[PDB]
């Protein structure tokens, strides 16, 4: 039972799964009609041009984040351009971004952003450089305390 | 919060993110030595010509399934030719995978497999047919109870 397994890096869980679809409305209803996944969350990342909808999955607190990209200039456009509709990103959730970005850095492996960009809900977000990761996307998610927000 | 909320669907949670990779016990090494994962699995799926290794999130339910092929025949060795490495599944675990078939082929969405097959370790699986979820491969995993395993 992995939840109750010590760990032994600073990610502590799933934070999401990013999945591009063309048209995000009637993918939000697609999800949610025959998963029973709910909309939690919608919102425009302008850093990365995306627009984005947070869904929940009842009984499990990774979430799946739909995105659709704002503009062609978008990293979103050139994946849908490229294969049509895919699953784009994988988040780890960790505990201090800043550390593991460190740490990560320390064992070989590059990031994208030299500093923590924002994410959904505030969240500071970096990426393991894609090519590091052999063309996968994995994205650190630091979720950012309430009052932060305030 | 979305641990505690009652569900709508006979999905209890996520089961696992597939991941093609060109070489599995490279990437086993560095998704452990680098993002702390543990190696919990490793398999071969004969049927569909892969060989897995299923990592643990320390902190989470959710699993890490680094796949790799052994056929060119298999459905990861063609996803490799044409995009290289990548997120190929994303699995919904289900409660009653012939009752989530079922309900979804009564509204309208095709699924994969006639009868469920067996994913890693015994689960049952089948998958929602990629055309009809816009590209994206969507696996469901009912766990398979353990005694099943032993028959």
């Amino acid at each position: 039972h992995a939840r109750h397994m010590l760990a032994t890096s600073l990610v502590t869980g799933l934070d999401h799964v990013g999945i591009a679809v063309a048209d995000l409305d009637v993918a939000i209803e697609w999800y949610h009609d025959h998963l029973g996944m709910i909309l939690v969350h919608e919102e425009i990342n302008d850093d990365q041009g995306i627009r984005e909808a947070l869904l929940a999955v009842p009984g499990s607190a990774a979430q799946i984040q739909l995105m659709a990209p704002l503009d062609e200039s978008s990293v979103i456009a050139k994946f849908l351009d490229k294969r049509g509709p895919g699953i784009q990103q994988l988040a780890c959730r960790v505990s201090d971004l800043d550390a593991m970005c460190r740490r990560l850095r320390s064992q070989g492996v590059r990031l994208v952003y030299e500093t923590a960009r924002r994410g959904t809900a505030n969240s500071r977000i970096n990426f393991i450089h894609p090519k590091d990761a052999g063309g996968v996307l994995i994205e650190l998610v630091e979720p950012a305390p309430k009052l932060a927000a305030a």
